[PDB]
């Protein structure tokens, strides 16, 4: 059983993702949109986080959060190491990819697809409006372009 502390997990760990950009600098550009987009999932979870009283209505839906929780957990964890100047340097210099948190994002949206489905079916709960899939890469790639000049700018010559 236990209290409704588990629910707060998504609330804290959810926003914690964006909190990183607050301390970051090089990834502050990407993390900016990363957290803003990731917060859209926990946003509608804060309004229900309070209503949560009894134990659990259906473990079926709760199971979606169990995995989802880790989905974003990796985001905040990846941003930490990303802070390394060499990490981003070798990444950009490598010229292999354009995004930085595309992996964690792709899964974050994939897990939410079904998850939100269980939360909406179990009870009136507003889920992310975005398509949750390709739309992510669409904006991530378009915005990632800024990283080009944004990065070069950070390193004054
Ligand atoms: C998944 O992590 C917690 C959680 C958080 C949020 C929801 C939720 C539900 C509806 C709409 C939106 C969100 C559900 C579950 C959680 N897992 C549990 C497992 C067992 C019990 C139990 O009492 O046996 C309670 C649990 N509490």
């Amino acid at each position: 059983g236990s209290p409704g502390e588990n629910l707060k997990h998504i609330i804290t760990l959810g926003q914690v993702i964006h909190k990183r950009c607050e301390e970051m600098k090089y990834c502050k550009k990407q993390c900016r949109r990363l957290g803003h987009r990731v917060l859209g999932l926990i946003k509608p979870l804060e309004m229900l986080q309070d209503q949560g009283k009894r134990s659990v209505p259906s473990e079926k839906l709760t199971t979606a959060m169990n995995r989802f929780k880790a989905a974003l957990e990796e985001a905040n964890g990846e941003i930490e190491k990303f802070s390394n100047r060499s990490n981003i340097c070798r990444f950009l210099t490598a010229s292999q990819d354009k995004i930085l948190f595309k992996d964690v994002n792709r899964k974050l949206s994939d897990v939410w697809k079904e998850l939100s489905l269980l939360l909406q079916v179990e009870q009136r709960m507003p889920v992310s409006p975005i398509s949750q899939g390709a739309s992510w890469a669409q904006e991530d790639q378009q915005d990632a372009d800024e990283d080009r000049r944004a990065f070069q700018m950070l390193r004054r010559d």
